[PDB]
């Protein structure tokens, strides 16, 4: 995997620029994922310009004449099975290109090899060929290229008429050609050895690697395609296609002409995300616009309100913002118009992307810094490209462009800051509009019956309502959602309770809304959609508003703006309709909209405020989804907007949901009716309306952009009408009829059931006579409310079935609790064999299946720790394996008790946070586990509150005692599959005996990421579910986030099966396993090891409390104080027992059954049947899409391998082959090597065997020496212990220093470098990452996110990124240079020492959490002074020499960044 | 290869049908395409007329109510990839 490129700067082709390109293509091999078969890759690509001579002398020895102008070529894929298909699609092209005018000079078949492609990609090539076409009409270039387009897109459209497969054109145009392919990238001069001519000269070459997540090879799906080149992924990708589908049908423009018709439907079908974006650019360049230009407008900047940017940027920000939706996501860019070279980056800038500069007028940008081999003495500058930044090359002109010298050129050819004034606001409108027209307030007996009407209990407002009024942020709970699922639920359930939201995995990173927030608009525009092909004022002339979420009053001034040209309808259904009533009310309000948006109206609010006892309401999703879906279908989306007006929304996901589904704004009355009835009465205090409304308002704002930033999304205007939500509990025909894009793997109730459960509520409501709201149980267990899955009487009978250690009762639990109506979809399956029963004594004994069992990590903040020993002592006692969760864990019980009890666990966790991890704590383990989501809370970091944090857990953690810890949601480390590769790598390379667990969330498409996950060489796979548990969290991402256990499982059996991949994983599964029915279930649908979890917290004295945030549980499980954690009565021997009953029930069911292992029914999913609730419910759950069954063939069904997945050996093997005294005699070495960018995790082997020789702290600093020369690989010197001290002479390119502890390393220059060490890259992001200890000293620049997590390391660098020194916890960081935005985000502890010689610190750094001054301690002048000595006598820098020179002049220049939370708690007070 | 139906003049749905046209099929590889790997067919099918009670035995077994009037039943090949 990689994007890269190679210009001439002054634009004269040259046989050198190839040879780069394939030298550079030759070594990246690394990355990509090897193979057994040696053959199989998964696509490659270059991109070069047309060797006109090459094709010339071809047309000579043909025997035609040589033209003059410049000759175009082709390059086409046909299908190669049939020879009749062929002579079709030759046919079509011949009689497409004549009917132009132009001349065709004949077809060429490409020598090829097809002896090294593999098998599988062997099956599917297609036929390649070329046609050389010249121009003979004498036009001129821009229109030939013109021409080239048209023909091409018409060629395609008159190909796919005649449903002729297995046909494309990977390139049609006299400028450029384009080879790629299924092959491996070294492979690549071999298959296609044309390049190995001496006449393919170009001054331009763009080269491709990717990563597929599957093993089916489609050779149109390789990259670089026609005009662009992608690295990562887009998030957006169903909102966008949905957008572009409603601007297709008012863009027009004189270029193309009538041919404007033959180019409507402008992405096709059977594309990925990358191809779908390359299309939208080239059918944008082509119409007159730059690269330049194009890449801001569709990926644009990050508009930042601050000062550090000129005005006339802002202006052209705010034009490109307005006219057409972002395409986010993490995405590295390498694009080339016919005249403009352009690489650039995303908005956050998640992918790495460096260039360098060589006294030959060659630039050379890609991934690693190190992939073509250049002499020190010949380069001029290197760098790199930061968040929304951009490197051009001007062919024509022969110029270099860098980032702010490119935005001044491009801020010059239209006057954008008066176009910007045409927008208005809507404050200025509100503030204007004087309080006159108040109405009324509702009756407190009609707010009741209209509460009553929806199913609003008083909990909705006593405990989800108040503390948003209260505070400004959400509730918290402290336990997994034990509830039936909506469609089996038997009371009145929210149609927005059938949405389940989405997040991502290890294929996209998410993003954190609480210190990246500078990136994240909620902006709305209404008026702005046009033709997205003009440049005029007329495109900025609109209305704006600062968030989708309005109040009463807003609504109404925004209503008196609008006027006569706002149309309103109802959305109320007759309650005396009939059986077919609602069907009926949605086409005739479809049909209203339709007829009301062709009369002029520009406008549609969504009313059903007419709601009375005689109409019941449409729920409003279902409404704005059919309104919005007709509108698109109709061409007419375009033209108005859509806003809703509900009498519904109360919480932060309904608002999403609407939002999401289509409509502009969503206007909620009800809800500031109730509170301000509320206030009336006296229960908010002394705050007034005003205050309470702006506090809802917030929350409801802060709760949008969670939901929004779970999944990656950074504006609400590329989210807005995606459809990102998944329904679980609706009918195909439903949704697919009504929403955009969404999937339900399970059919559910039509419209007759939504319509029966509205007329029954309403009735209900609107009939009886109403004194108050009901309880109501939907968080907390009342007799009247809803039934959880944990009662009384269940808890009360498993704790005595535990205690008195009896079996008669435990039998007696589990009838009672497998008694109960179906409230889970594990509840509708049958077990159904066809064999004959055997005896009970004969299948395989307890401790062969009790040695299944694992308990999963609970951390250490959460539990408390008597509670976290006895399960590890309780687990190491029958031979399972137990967890520890994040936080880290005391290492005091790294070894047995004299009683001969272990309390150490046999599996270690690496959170996002690296709360505890060295190296030291990963050599403790027979098992690691990389913790990419949690099953309760997915896409979201842990919490800890501040008061849980003891003294204890501070010295722990390496943190700050009594502050708040949150976790960042991603990892900073995975941010694409094969960085999750890498860290697999270094896993296991750091501990040579433990296997890589990967733990994911059940969500839709969770095969794919199965399925490339398992070529990561991982070897054990965790599907947790929806209802586990957790120890704080908020209720929404509780109880609307997720999915059940089973999809999952199913989903990723099924797909791993279908890739000849499932004998080399294991699968493991946890989530509401109670008894072993549900046992014998799970390992029918795949797997093969098995999680408790809740139960054994129930075994040790919980008593579904869920108050374990606020650390007063009553028994003494989840707390932190001592009066309480006295209490404690738990014991292992309970434990124990409980897990012998579970392997005695299970025994019973397979006995019943008739077979005698769980390795007979491991996949044999024949066994299972549905069964229907009866002919009462009629809810139309149809399971086959979990029951399918695909066949092996000859490999068995589960893991049929010991041991883990081997890696090849880096450059530590011959370390450990020379240090072989320093192990045997203990003493100093000195080693020197050459480093290469395909060496990586240099130093971590020999850490390992250091640590478990010697240990961490045994070896004075600097025993062990080496000395490398060269650009390093990734994740250089990462895990080092004190004693190891690595040198580096060159540069490193990523993840230096990761969770270093104790090592020490060095990066400088090579001594003949022309180079100004604090002017140049010399580092890659995320340095440092979750460091302990150690020192660090380069003589260079630092990426971005440089010493993220940083605990008690020490660095020196000359300069730093974007969110540098961000989330620190502890240590110093010098920095002798300019830093990014929003630096010093999230610090919580330490000390950081800025150089700043132009006064801009003010202006970059984040003051939320730290405070900024100058420096007045002289105990604080040593410190720095020793630092910068140490630097220069390390690095033998001169630019720091330079600062400690000049001393007296130099330290008045520096600021001194302390936080806030380390004012009072320092020794030496800052402040005199 | 080979073509061929079975037909009761009275209008008896009976099982010697089904017998007869699997007793045909298993009487005809002498004329089909020998081949190596064994295993390798050239297209084979049977038609015949669809046995209510099968299928309304088993949407009982789902637990539906079986109508009075003709059950049908419809045949799909769906992508495998
Ligand atoms: C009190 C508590 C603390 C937990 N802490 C963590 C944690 O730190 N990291 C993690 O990945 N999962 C954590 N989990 C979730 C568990 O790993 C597991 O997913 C969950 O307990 C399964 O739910 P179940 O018991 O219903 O099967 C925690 C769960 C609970 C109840
Ligand atoms: S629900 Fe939680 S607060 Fe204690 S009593 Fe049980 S661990």
């Amino acid at each position: 995997c990689g994007v890269g490129f190679i210009a001439a700067i002054d634009g004269k082709p040259r046989r050198s620029v190839v040879e780069k390109g394939i030298e550079a293509l030759k070594a990246v091999w690394h990355r990509g994922a090897v193979d057994a078969d040696g053959k199989t890759g998964d696509g490659a690509g270059i991109h070069v310009a047309v060797p006109q001579k090459f094709f010339k002398d071809h047309v000579k020895v043909i025997g035609h004449r040589a033209p003059d102008n410049k000759l175009a070529v082709g390059q086409v894929f046909l299908p190669r099975i049939s020879l009749d298909a062929q002579e079709a699609c030759r046919c079509i092209v011949e009689t497409e290109i004549l009917a132009f005018g132009y001349y065709i000079y004949g077809w060429r078949q490409v020598p090829i090899n097809v002896d090294i492609i593999g098998e599988k990609a062997n099956a599917t090539r297609p036929e390649i060929e070329q046609i050389i076409v010249g121009n003979n009409k004498g036009v001129s270039d821009e229109q030939f290229e013109l021409d080239l387009y048209i023909i091409r897109r018409r060629i395609e459209k008159a190909v796919k008429g005649e449903q002729i497969n297995d046909f494309y054109i990977c390139s049609l145009s006299a400028r450029s050609i384009i080879y790629k392919g299924m092959f491996l990238a070294e492979q690549l001069t071999t298959f296609y050895p044309d390049l190995l001519d001496e006449r393919f000269e170009s001054d331009f070459a763009i080269y491709h690697q990717r990563y597929s997540t599957n093993t089916f090879p489609t050779w149109p799906l390789a990259q670089p395609f026609r005009m662009l080149a992608h690295n990562g992924e887009i998030n957006t990708v169903k909102g966008n296609v949905n957008w572009m589908k409603a601007h297709e049908t008012r863009m027009e423009h004189p270029a193309f002409g009538t041919h404007m018709q033959d180019l409507k439907p402008v992405i096709g079908v059977g594309l990925s995300d990358s191809g779908s974006l390359d299309t939208v650019f080239e059918v944008m360049v082509r119409a007159g616009r730059t690269a330049p230009m194009v890449k801001m407008m569709l990926v644009p900047q990050a508009l930042t309100s601050s000062q550090t940017t000129p005005d006339n940027h802002k202006a052209l920000i705010q034009y490109c913002n307005s006219v057409m939706e972002p395409w986010d996501g993490p995405a590295a860019l390498a694009m080339t118009d016919g005249r403009w070279v352009v690489g650039g980056m995303d908005r956050n800038g998640l992918r790495p992307m460096r260039y360098t500069i060589t006294t030959d007028g060659l630039i050379i940008g890609g991934s690693e810094t190190g992939m073509v081999k250049i002499d020190e003495t010949q380069v001029i500058e290197k760098g790199r490209l930061g968040p929304g930044e951009m490197i051009a090359v001007d062919l024509q002109s022969g110029k270099l462009y860098r980032d702010r010298e490119l935005k001044d050129h491009l801020a010059t050819l239209k006057p954008w800051d008066k176009w910007v004034q045409n927008t208005t606001h809507l404050d200025e409108l509100v503030k204007t509009a004087s309080l006159k027209g108040e109405p009324s307030d509702m009756d407190k007996a009609e707010l009741r019956r209209r509460q009553q009407a929806f199913g609003l209990t008083m909990e909705d407002m006593e405990l989800i309502l108040h503390p948003m009024v209260e505070d400004g942020k959400e509730a918290i709970g402290s336990m997994g959602d034990d509830s039936p699922i909506a469609v089996l639920s038997d009371k009145y359930r929210g149609l927005h309770h059938f949405f389940r939201q989405n997040f991502s995995q290890v294929t996209n990173p998410p993003i954190d809304s609480l210190r990246e927030r500078r990136v994240m608009s909620l902006k709305t525009r209404l008026g702005n959609l046009g033709n997205i092909l003009d440049e005029d004022e007329t495109q900025t002339r609109l209305l704006q508003l600062e968030s989708p979420v309005l109040t009463t009053a807003e609504f109404r001034a925004m209503r008196d703006y609008m006027g006569d040209t706002a149309a309103e309808i109802d959305a109320t259904f007759p309650v005396d309709g009939g059986p077919e009533a609602l069907r009926d009310a949605l086409r005739r309000i479809r049909q209203e909209t339709e007829d009301a948006v062709r009369g002029g109206a520009t406008h549609v609010i969504l009313t059903d405020e007419a709601m009375g006892p005689a109409r019941a309401a449409i729920p409003a999703i279902l409404a704005t989804g059919a309104v919005h879906t007709h509108l698109i279908r109709s061409n007419l989306r375009t033209f108005t907007s859509l806003n809703v007006r509900t009498a519904e929304g109360l919480d932060t996901h309904y608002f999403a949901v609407l939002i999401g589904v289509g409509a502009t704004t969503v206007n909620a009355y009800l809800a500031q009716e109730a509170i301000a009835e509320r206030h009336r009465r006296g229960l908010f205090g002394s705050m007034p309306l005003e205050k309470g409304m702006a506090n809802y308002k917030k929350a409801i704002d802060d709760g949008l952009l969670k939901i929004m930033s779970k999944m990656g999304i950074s504006v609400i205007s590329s989210y807005r009408g995606g459809g990102n939500f998944e329904a679980i509990g609706l009918s195909r025909a439903l949704v697919a009829e009504h929403f955009p894009a969404m999937v339900s793997r399970i059919s559910g109730i039509g419209l007759n059931g939504i319509q029966k459960k509205v007329l029954e509520q309403h009735a209900t409501a609107y009939n009886e006579e109403v004194v108050a709201l009901p309880v109501g149980g939907f968080y907390r267990f009342r007799k009247s409310g809803d039934r959880h899955g944990w009662e009384g009487g269940v808890i009360h009978t498993l704790q005595q079935a535990v205690t008195n250690d009896s079996y008669t009762t435990f039998k007696k639990y589990s009838e009672q609790v497998n008694k109960r109506p179906p409230m889970q979809l594990r509840d509708l399956l049958e077990l159904r064999s066809t064999k004959a029963p055997v005896p009970v004594d004969e299948v395989e004994s307890i401790t062969a299946i009790r040695k299944r069992f694992i308990t999963p990590g609970m951390s250490m903040g959460a539990l408390s720790p008597e509670a976290h020993g006895t399960l590890n002592v309780a687990m190491n006692r029958i031979g399972a394996k137990s967890d520890s969760g994040e936080g880290g864990e005391d290492p005091a019980r790294f070894r047995p008790d004299k009683n001969g009890d272990n309390w150490n666990s046999a599996i270690k966790q690496v959170a996002s946070g690296r709360f505890g991890v060295t190296a030291e704590y990963l050599n403790q383990c027979r098992e690691l586990e990389i913790k990419v989501a949690q099953g309760a809370k997915p896409g979201e970091g842990g919490q800890l509150p501040g008061f849980k944090v003891t003294e204890m857990i501070a010295r722990l953690r390496h943190s700050t005692p009594g502050v708040m810890l949150i976790s960042p949601p991603p990892h900073h480390d995975i941010y694409s599959i094969e960085d999750l590769a890498q860290l697999i790598y270094d896993l296991k390379q750091i501990n040579p005996d433990a296997k890589v667990t990967v733990k994911l969330v059940s969500r839709s498409g969770i095969g794919t990421i199965a399925a490339g996950v398992a070529k990561a060489n991982a070897d054990i796979i965790l599907i947790s579910g929806n209802s586990g548990g957790t120890g704080a969290s908020p209720q929404t991402s509780i109880k609307f986030a997720g999915l059940p256990w089973e999809m999952g499982l199913s989903e990723v059996h099924q797909v791993l099966t279908l890739n000849r991949l499932r004998h080399r994983v294991r699968l493991r599964t946890d989530g509401g396993l109670k008894t072993g029915r549900d046992i014998v279930i799970a390992a029918m649908l795949g797997a093969e090891e098995f999680g408790i979890g809740t139960a054994s917290l129930i075994a040790m004295g919980c008593i579904m409390v869920r108050q374990c945030h606020s650390n007063t549980c009553p028994v003494g499980v989840c707390v932190q104080d001592d009066k309480l954690r006295q209490k404690f009565v738990g014991t292992p021997e309970k434990v124990v027992n409980l897990f012998t009953f579970l392997a005695e029930e299970v025994r019973e069911i397979l006995a019943g059954l008739g077979f005698r292992s769980l390795n007979e029914v491991i996949g044999r999913t024949d066994l299972l049947h549905q069964v229907s609730r009866g002919a009462e419910h009629l809810d139309d759950l149809d399971l086959n899409p979990r029951l399918a069954q695909v066949d092996p063939g000859e490999n068995a069904r589960y893991c049929t391998l010991q041991g883990r997945n081997e890696v090849p050996d880096t450059l530590d093997a011959r370390i450990v082959a020379d240090a072989r005294p320093l192990f045997e005699e203990g003493e100093k070495m000195q080693l020197a090597y050459n480093a290469r960018n395909t060496q990586r995790a240099i130093g971590t082997r020999l850490s390992s065997m250091v640590t478990r020789k010697f240990g961490m702290f045994g070896l004075q600093p600097g025993h062990i020496t080496i000395r490398l020369r060269g650009t390093a690989g990734q994740s250089l010197g990462a895990f080092a212990v004190q004693g190891i001290k690595l040198e580096v002479m060159g540069d490193a390119n990523d993840y230096v220093g990761k969770g270093l502890s104790g090592g020490t390393i060095v990066v400088r220059p090579t001594t003949s470098s022309p180079l100004e060490t604090n002017k140049n890259t010399i580092i890659g992001n995320t340095v440092l990452y979750g460091a302990t200890a150690g020192k660090l000293f380069a003589a260079g620049q630092a990426g971005e996110r440089f010493a993220v997590r940083n605990s008690g390391a020490t660095v020196v660098v000359e300069g730093c990124g974007s969110n540098g020194c961000e989330y620190m916890t502890g240590g110093t960081a010098v920095i002798l240079g300019r830093v990014g935005d929003n630096f010093a985000a999230g610090m919580t502890g330490g000390m950081a020492y800025v150089y700043d010689l132009d006064d801009s610190l003010p202006l970059y750094i984040n003051d939320e959490s730290v405070i900024f001054q100058r420096i007045e301690v002289g105990h604080y002048e040593s410190q720095l002074k020793h630092l910068i000595e140490e630097h220069v006598t390390e690095t033998q820098s001169r630019f720091a020499a330079e600062i400690l020179n000049d001393w007296a002049r130099e330290v008045t220049k520096f600021w001194q960044v302390v936080p806030k939370e380390m004012l009072n708690r320092l020794e030496v007070p800052v402040h005199l």
